[PDB]
């Protein structure tokens, strides 16, 4: 068995192995999936880093950004997989914010050109990426997105919560794109986990205030969470997209599925 | 493997073999789980029903207003599986509504001896439920209701909206406790499907204004749904509560899964 | 003039002088308006303190779990304020629940004839009010009641928070029934009020530990609060209540006003 | 007394005589507000229209787009309203998508500098509206910007419709920044209101297929609408707007108020 078993699936967005989507495809591996990964820059580091995967499995560039690499990209995936060969899986694992839009800069000293790039990565990516891949996805398929729930405002994330807000838009969008294919679309909304930025700042890097108010908001994470939270588990939120991936959920599209421990149904 | 390979899961509010429950039970069994089943009533009626399952499966009675069957309930239950052993997951399939509170009778002339009935059943239960089997059952367990989107006002449900209001409420409450034995709550909100009683009321039973009334709201559904919505399979919802009852959502609790086609995600 | 200059709108749930309901009547007299007063069980009490009011109203006896009184209401009303004259302002603010569904009481423990009677109160009273006083209401009307964020679940409010779910789901359901009559219905979320039962638990009643839970959720609204919340004082919720009952929400119904410092809208 | 007597306030976003903007300075006048408006490109042709309004009005220029104007906007300001005094009031009701984003135009074939461009101008302009304005608005006071409900996915407004997410969310961290000086921040949602645009492509603008999908948006408004909804009248969603700009919702800030009808809050 296993749960992806003989699933072609992209995943994109590892750049370590601290990484949600490291874990994703992990998982993914240890249940039957075959693979293919995007890397954005430095590649020849990343594929240093996937090389620590249970299983090989292609590494293509990506930089969501280059309209170029996304229109290539379809004919780049065949290529990796066989031709009569589709993906019956897609997960979007990227997102970024200028400091400038996120952490201690104040909210309104966000430059638009910064917060445009954070959008464009963040939000719109995942319509390009579903753009280039519905195509080649096989009917029953699923697209998955990584969420951070934006609903409420919170104090650091600032410009990277509002971008959140637009994906959240955006995804309900795509599923209508691709229902016509057959294919589900949904987010996960994941609590906080410690990838590099978020260990970064709890830390003390760019100080000791912003790193006991982001503690503050972990700790009250696993404190709401009524089965606990915890900020150093990836795995529980690679699971979870694993199911959306999986034939589990066949009529849940444009939605978003909470992986944060029940925290975002607890006041306190 | 099976999703649910050896678990040990208790289902509830099979009535016919068009009953939710029933494909859930089936379903689960499909999928490696080892059933405890309760019914309400018409024993004899429903261990005929439950005999057109792949497995046979014991049947407990369970009137939820009866007090007695449920402080009975948990050592009834554990007789049937053997001491030693404990649930994994349990279901909550179980809802009612008077028609004075439901379909044609105006809303405001529902009389509120009948609407706490409704309620009663359909939201309170769950907790009452809960309250009896959490003692019995083993950490990493999962608890499932079913849900009917109360979110926005319909023209038909009525009370029955109200108590779904109300069933979603309660989870929330639930999962606190069910918390403190490592056990998630949730519920699955099922897009229309056609139980008898949905046939019998499009057919003509209630009248030609609300039979209408439904075949408009199942139309719209399956519209609206990107992947559209089938009202007479309801596999898709069971395989969605059987994922719930899995290990592949362990961090979400006190949520909903609309397993609804996407609807509730689309405006037209 | 006077925002609402020579309406006729009645008020429940006056039991002292910190009752939200006491400053709705207040503002809304200090605004012109004429009122008719209803109050449960201690009639003379209530009397001696609506005389504090700037100025006279009638009180009328209503006991929402009498059907004689919901009856005669109309009746009673009209008699009060002169036949031929009709309400255009209602305002409902009612609520209870026994300490065996809220508080220091464990959630599975209330019993279900104690939790029916909080939402008969709470929520149902809400649709056999509108139910009473529509037919003697002028288009352009607004119905009004009192609501308590029920979305996520707290410690404390329990079976409370499950009634003001229900109540939500009931004012949707109001709201096609008052548009008939050309009315509107909405709930006002407020945040805490040091009302006498929250004076009663703030003070070492129930214990030191339940007051604790309590000044956690009480601190945290005003600190979330981008304007802060002052729980001594219920004006600017009365302000609120009075906007609505006003001309100017005229395309607002079915809908909930969120009167509490807009403390729902940040995570912290 | 009139509801907004003797606040300065100021209104932005007018075009033609159909702008929600239009009618909301002429509510505000009607009801005792002494304007500042603010044109964007056909300045002449604006200062034409602004003379239809009851009272003159100081009419300046702004470009949410350029920089220096926003810079130099609370000077401008200061020098048409006096010296020593402050805003009580702002109005953002400023939208703007490129047709490859909305309409016509298949959701994946919308470019992201089209859309950047759209985010920019329907979105981040809402904060750095705010950034200007703050430092002269006295406390008390009130910033009011115009939504269209985004929490659902509907057929043409596509990136508008993702703007608006993203608007939302700007909403709620500005409430907070709005806060320190003791301001509100709102948005007001409104059902469709037929503004020049609207009427052109009802009129068949844009193609057969896109005017029948508006009036099939705007006929289940209107249905859904408990009371109704007037895609030609502009006033209740003016007057709610005026509403927010008033005294009269003191303890609401980061929300979103309805002026639809109550058209979502009902399914159908
Ligand atoms: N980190 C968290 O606490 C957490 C919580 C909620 C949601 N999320 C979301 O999950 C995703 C992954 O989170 P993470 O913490 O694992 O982040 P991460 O730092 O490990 O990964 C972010 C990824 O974005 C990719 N990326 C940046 N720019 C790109 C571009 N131009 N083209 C292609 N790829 C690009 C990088 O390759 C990187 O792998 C993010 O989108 C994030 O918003 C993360
Ligand atoms: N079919 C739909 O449109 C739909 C959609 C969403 C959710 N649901 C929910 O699914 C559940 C079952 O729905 P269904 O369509 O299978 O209906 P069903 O009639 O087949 O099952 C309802 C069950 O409730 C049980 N019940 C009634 N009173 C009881 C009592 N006092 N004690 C124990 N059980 C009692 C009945 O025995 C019956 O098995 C309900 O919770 C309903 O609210 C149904
Ligand atoms: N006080 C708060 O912190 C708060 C916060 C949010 C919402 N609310 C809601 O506002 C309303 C009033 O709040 P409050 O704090 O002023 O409470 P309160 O105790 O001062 O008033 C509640 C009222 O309900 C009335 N009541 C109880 N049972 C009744 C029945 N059988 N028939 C008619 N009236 C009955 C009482 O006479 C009393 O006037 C309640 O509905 C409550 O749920 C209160
Ligand atoms: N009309 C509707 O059906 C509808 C519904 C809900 C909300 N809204 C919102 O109301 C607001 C105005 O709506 P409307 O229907 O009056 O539109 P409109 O076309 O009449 O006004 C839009 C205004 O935005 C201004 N504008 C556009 N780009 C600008 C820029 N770069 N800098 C400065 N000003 C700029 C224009 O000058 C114009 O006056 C928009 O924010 C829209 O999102 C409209
Ligand atoms: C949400 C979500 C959670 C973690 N991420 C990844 C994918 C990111 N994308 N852009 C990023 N840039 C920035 C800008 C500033 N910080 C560090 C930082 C912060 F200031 C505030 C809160 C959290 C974090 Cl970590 N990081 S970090 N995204
Ligand atoms: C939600 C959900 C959907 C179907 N159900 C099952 C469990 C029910 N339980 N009580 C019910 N009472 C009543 C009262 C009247 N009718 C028939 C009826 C109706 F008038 C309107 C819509 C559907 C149905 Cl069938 N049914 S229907 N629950
Ligand atoms: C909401 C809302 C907010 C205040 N109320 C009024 C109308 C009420 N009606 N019945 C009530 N019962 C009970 C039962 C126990 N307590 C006191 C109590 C508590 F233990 C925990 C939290 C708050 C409060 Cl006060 N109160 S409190 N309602
Ligand atoms: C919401 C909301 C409602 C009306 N608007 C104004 C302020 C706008 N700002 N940019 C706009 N671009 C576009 C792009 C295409 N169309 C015409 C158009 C359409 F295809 C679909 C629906 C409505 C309209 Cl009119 N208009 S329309 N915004």
């Amino acid at each position: 068995t296993g749960l992806l078993d003989g699933k072609r699936i992209l995943v994109s967005g590892i750049i370590t192995d601290s990484s949600i989507a490291f874990h994703i495809a992990r998982v993914a591996q240890e249940q039957g999936a075959q693979l293919v990964l995007t890397g954005f820059d430095r590649l020849r580091l990343i594929q240093r880093i996937t090389d620590r995967l249970p299983a090989k499995a292609p590494l293509l560039e990506l930089d969501v950004q280059n309209e170029e690499h996304l229109a290539s990209l379809a004919g780049r995936v065949t290529e990796a997989i066989g031709a009569g060969n589709k993906l019956d899986g897609v997960v979007h694992s990227i997102g970024f914010m200028p400091q400038t839009g996120m952490g201690i800069n104040p909210f309104f000293d966000a430059p638009y050109a910064d917060v445009s790039k954070g959008i464009h990565i963040s939000a719109y990516s995942y319509a390009s990426m579903a753009k280039a891949l519905l195509p080649i996805m096989n009917p029953g398929g699923s697209i998955v997105g990584m969420d951070f729930d934006p609903s409420r405002a919170m104090p650091a994330y600032n410009w990277m919560t509002v971008a959140k807000s637009a994906l959240e838009s955006v995804n309900r969008f795509v599923a209508r794109e691709a229902g016509k294919y057959g294919v589900r679309s949904n987010l996960v909304a994941a609590g906080p986990i410690r990838t590099l930025a978020m260990s970064a700042i709890v830390g003390g890097a760019l100080g000791e205030e912003a790193g006991a108010q982001i503690q503050l908001l972990e700790e009250g994470w696993d404190q709401r969470a009524p089965i606990g939270w915890n900020m150093k588990d990836a795995t529980p939120v690679a699971k979870t997209v694993c199911a959306l991936l999986s034939d589990w959920l066949p009529a849940t599209t444009g939605d978003i599925i909470y992986a944060d421990g029940g925290a975002h149904t607890q006041l306190l």
